[PDB]
């Protein structure tokens, strides 16, 4: 019946508005060292009137602790083909959500109503292992009294130090855009390239090591200012020539922030492979195409214009040191009637870039395995069909799978978001792919959107809430969201699982069956860590 | 454990989205003549995938009924200054509040979702007193079969017949800036 | 705020008076074939006039279900030496404690009062595997409207059907004179007799499969009817004659409901191992002493009975089929200077009764090691060494061990108190005894108590609350209490876990460190056996 | 995290065993001079193992400062017909409720269990105005290492010295036949006046002005050995003789205690009033009665000794020097049916006692208003009724009325009880009744109790706990309780009110609307206080 409920809760529990108070005051946390780790600090009013509520730590200096406020955004209904097992939520939502991460560290408490800061702690390599505790104080006040109480937390430091991850490459496909759109600022003016900097930063410091570069606008939607990173002019007929300026900035930009690895996008339009990609040029203050609309991919003039790119594609790779740390698309998920389609594209390059190794979104095994395309990217429902033809590949997610399957939605349970990194780990996937870090902005319309208030692109049930983005617009770049960091702490579990030369086929990792078979609970994690940090 | 659940609920008691589903089947309500009745229709889906559902009335001719959705709206906070004792929807709020009503009659039932409709019924001053009873049905799909309910409603109908309020004056301020 | 909340929960949780409603309505099992399940029914009036409410079954007839109404017992403090971690009720204890089950299944509701029934499942072995699923309803009126509420359960029935246990063995001191004292009858008389049968049998359907026969009275204390079921007369200075009709009756009634293990009373009286048995003879109403108060163990007059006594013994075991089913004991805890008292002792026995093996409560593993007793008896603390020794024995426990160690006091939470079986599965040990089963008395004095009222025999804090008795004296036998159903549980679990062919060495177990380092959790319980039983 | 918490607290809050430490260490008070004032030193371990703590003061002995210890009784459920709103300890009860204070300055401190000493300072009337200091000493055991803690209070002594109450009479009907059932002694004997002096002794140190004499025998119920101070006998048929020599010893008792005031037993028995007295005569060792148990409060016979009983009670009244300072009763609540029987029997009185004055309990406005008793002694819920016909009367109250009502509960929170003086006072009560100080047994059977265990005489919900008792039977007399150390703070407050001048109509005092609207804040209280005694 107290007046102010405080409590510690872990980072894979979320919290809803009408949560009922807990009483905790004590908490334990394990990490490697050299390692990010994360809880909450929740909080729930019994007072009629409203009050300040401030969250600060004592004694963490070492552990350079970051304090945010955790943002609630409406969710309207739940996602649809998902069982209410494999839901969270139930009994909360449809309603307030969990998600968005402020950086403030004092808020208003609002009448029966239970909120959480979200800190962040960074566990440095040179930390000495064993026990390492600090306070968390809370202070608000009952009419002109103030009140505050104390927290324990606990870090048990494992001796292992986690190493850099290897042969496991992650990236998103981030929309300069949706930065366009959401800020109103002109595509690649300054302001755009501090939110691009940002961005990307973001990224690799949530495990996102390969850098997506859009050469080409992605979208069928023709827009009037297209992201298209290659600067194209026309001057006369079917000659073409090629500004890399932007392009190298932001390879240059990407390097400096840590990256090797680099992207590029799709060569042939996802219709199936049949149209060409819409390329711009400069007119007046925006952009205008090169050629029809709807022409395809195998047309004359298109074949002419890959005739004169492709070579100097190559001549900028070999200048910037790039050919071997770059990916290449072509085009995606030709059903079984398309096959043909992508086959005369495939040749065409081979003629044109033989050089070219190609990377595609390819689920049909029985058209992955004819060799279409050079490294394959099933969904993570078509992986097992792979995995027995032992064919190597990445995998993907998006919408869908859903009920059962790996996602990362609004409604998805933060445990199950978890187990991403050791799914990825124990089922020997090359990377994994995703289209939906920042796009914020309405689905295929040059027209930008709310993502405090949609989180489906406008578009459910079709899109699911949580599949467009995982960060949120600030005003100097993106705010993390929870999903954001535990899917971090995901791909740092598939470090940890390295780092402590743990094998795929280890027993402790053998319930680890497929994308949709698999444990989810987070105690299953917290066991599972303890053997292997404790061993150490 | 039903695909769907269908009840009937009284007009004095908000229904949340994430409520649990009820059992009814019959409703009755009681009324003077020359006066105006109402009640709701809740359904709730227990289905992964979103079907269609909806409502209308049999052998209600003569109560004019009238068929409408409950919207809802989000509520950010309860308003302060409201102790616990006197607010509605503990447990379920902050969060999605039913309050508008759209004149629709059918509707996308969502996942474990418990939305309602809302029936308004006139109750003529020619009316026999008694009871007076009708049907709700609603209709919606489990794939690609038809399914429906039938609920049950009775309306207990006074003598008593109501005369136009008098002494008793009612202003509200209405704005033309707002519309 | 609802008039009355109704809801389901687990039988690991306390319902406290003060605990707040909750919404439920859905509660799933799982459950081995050919075993028996618990679950709570919870319900709290918001209502200032008070009702009453009934608790029934709809569907659930091929499960024999039993209500029981849980009643409530005093705690006027906390048991010392227990950490606050390791304490159930914190913030609601000191206070009223939920314990003894009783057999309606109506009560009154009281205002602002929450209390439970307690439901028992039995899964019976034909089953059929997978999801069974029934209703509960409660019924109660406000003002003159009736009012009920149904609430589902489903119970996920697994494919494997437990076995008997075996080579695991459970003894209770269960006692005679409790049942004289508590009920006033005459020792012996034939109410005594249905009591002690209804007591065996509680206890044989608990789990326990050993019945203790106190042929000699344990305690030091001098009684006026003391519980010593051999009759003893002496006609003549120093001759004895013996009367086994009143064990054979024991049993014979112990056979008929499904014993085949026995146990014998100490030989050698408690203090140290220095004194001999008090052992009496009729006279008039009551008994009087053959000998003296202080006696020694090592008298003439103890050897001289000895001698006459031990050869009638081999020849009734001889007659009833009993020798190799029996568990004998010498004398309890000698420390170390006692040590030769106990050797002496031993020494007598090889030499008068060659065939007769001994078990004792040896906590000392340096003298357990010297072969002292047969089979040793450590205290659960005193396991691990025993352990890497490796030497075979039992374990027990009784006011102590205490904080971090195994116990079924009134403030041992009870997802601790259902690891016992998995502790005594794991850890390898022979069986289990324990001294409190019913001992519903003043400790060491002839004076009845009052169960109901006093739950450490009115000697705490040196024995806890809960320690004395499991069960409650009702008017026709044993009422069980919610420890008692839960202990019950844990000893199936350990048929669970031999059943389905589970090693102790299984990774599963392997955080089962000792009776003080293991998991205590609700999840890891419910986690370890949706692996095991979904196995199947 | 302090090993052991001390704090001090107000004497209107209880403490309950599981509350939380809180820090405090200065407490300031404020008094009007020759008066008696009280305060709580509480201690919570936070230590396994239990320890030894001893209170006591430094440098009050100006203010003969007493100091016990705070015991708590079981309370198994709320009254019923109480709001929470209205209920004291929610959150906390059903469960332990402090209420006896027993005579001891050590007691042993129990793990995780807040407990309280209470101190009673006696403010002399020669006290200098202004702030007076004193220390509270707290000394306990950490191992072997002595421990203790000094905590500062202040008194703020008023100008105001209290007059002695006028124009308001209290009166409790203490029980003769409670003080012989509970300590086993017989009626009359000399333990039993030693008892009975310490009884009036309390009652009047705690405010009551009133000695109730129970020449007849109060009860229904037939007794062995009834409470009849009055001796009776027969010797012939229809001839009674009276002895008043207990009659006598008990007031020449109570005007050495400092009583002025008396009252007198019922004259007809309490169903309606249509039955005579149960009046005895000795018989062998216990007494019998002179007639039916049925008979009428109109028969032959009853009249026919009321005709010599009168008379010899208005020779005794002369004698004794009583008439004008003594209330006599007739029979208690008739309803509007029972009104003709009533108006027989006062019409009886008003032919054979017309000097006597009558005051009863009629809660009936239009048959107080019709004469029927002299002085009406409504219940308080119907005091509004008399007040607005402007009849001056009495006021009771016993196990209702309840929610909003005062009354003096074990749940009723102690600033409701502490405004019982401000109410009286404010509108205007002639006086107070109540018939449970000391009814320690029973209810309505001639059986001993335990007030220590059971709190309604066996009869809850009827009886609500507290009703039938304020204070506890101990070894030499009565041990007080919070409750009537509060009941007699408040009957203090009505002589502040009176000593200062403030007239009942005076605005401070306006809230107070009826004994059901009114202020009930302890911030209220002292505020008031504050004003009040700072004028001076
Ligand atoms: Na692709
Ligand atoms: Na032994
Ligand atoms: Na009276």
């Amino acid at each position: 019946d107290a007046p102010m409920a405080v409590w510690l809760q872990s980072s894979l529990q979320r919290i809803f508005p009408q949560s009922p108070a807990q009483t905790a005051a004590a908490l334990e946390l394990q990490a490697a060292r050299n390692s990010r780790v994360s809880f909450q600090v929740a909080f729930r009013s019994n007072m009629k009137d409203q009050t300040h509520i401030s969250c600060s730590t004592e004694g963490a200096e070492t552990l350079h602790p970051r304090v945010r406020y955790v943002g609630l955004v409406p969710m309207p209904h739940f996602n649809t083909d998902v069982s209410p097992e494999e839901l969270d939520g139930v009994g909360y939502l449809p309603g307030w959500l969990p998600d968005p991460l402020y950086p403030v560290t004092k808020t208003e408490a609002h009448p029966f109503e239970s909120r959480s800061f979200w800190i962040t702690l960074q566990i440095p390599a040179s930390l000495s292992p064993g026990i390492h505790d600090f306070h968390v104080r809370m202070r608000w006040q009952e009419g002109k009294e103030e009140k505050d109480k104390l927290l324990h937390v606990k870090v048990k430091v494992s001796a292992l130090v986690l190493q850099p991850r290897s042969n496991f490459h992650v990236t998103h496909w981030w929309r300069g855009e949706a930065i366009a759109l959401q800020y109103e600022t002109k595509m690649f003016d300054e302001q755009w390239w501090k939110l691009t900097r940002a961005c990307m930063k973001n990224l690799i410091e949530h495990g996102n090591d390969v850098a997506f570069i859009q050469n080409f606008f992605e979208l069928r939607a023709v827009f009037k200012e297209p992201c298209q990173m290659l600067i194209v002019r026309e001057p006369s007929p079917g000659k073409y020539e090629f500004d890399w300026s932007r392009i190298k900035r932001f390879v240059d930009m990407c390097r400096e922030l840590g990256y090797k690895k680099f992207e590029w996008a799709h060569l042939w339009l996802y219709w199936g492979v049949q149209d060409a990609m819409h390329v711009y040029k400069k007119e007046g203050n925006a952009y205008k195409l090169l050629w029809a609309e709807n022409l395809s991919g195998t047309s004359d003039t298109y074949i002419h214009f890959l005739k004169q790119y492709l070579p100097q594609l190559h001549r900028f790779l070999l200048k910037e040191n790039l050919l071997s740390d770059s990916y290449f698309h072509l085009s995606d998920e030709p059903w079984s009637e398309h096959v043909e389609n992508y086959k005369k594209a495939r040749n065409i390059l081979r003629q044109l870039a033989p050089w070219m190794k190609v990377m595609d979104a390819l689920s049909d095994v029985r058209y992955g395995r004819e060799q279409l395309t050079d490294i394959p990217i099933p969904i993570i429902s078509s992986d097992e069909a792979y995995r027995k033809e032992q064919i190597p590949h990445w995998v993907y997610f998006c919408t869908g799978p859903r009920n059962k399957w790996l996602n990362r939605l609004y409604d998805t349970p933060l445990p199950k978001l978890r187990m991403s990194g050791w799914l990825f780990y124990k089922l020997k996937a090359l990377g994994f792919l995703h289209w939906g870090y920042n796009f914020w902005y309405t689905l295929d319309k040059e027209q930008p959107g709310d993502p405090f208030t949609e989180g489906a692109a406008y578009a459910y049930p079709g899109i699911a809430y949580g599949d467009p983005f995982v960060v949120y617009p600030g005003p100097d770049g993106p705010y993390d969201s929870i999903r954001w960091e535990v899917f971090s702490e995901s791909l740092q579990d598939y470090a940890i699982l390295q780092s402590a030369g743990i094998q795929p086929e280890d027993p402790m990792l053998a319930a680890l069956h497929t994308y949709e078979d698999f444990p989810r609970s987070e105690q299953w994690i917290n066991e599972t860590l303890k053997k292997i940090l404790e061993k150490a």
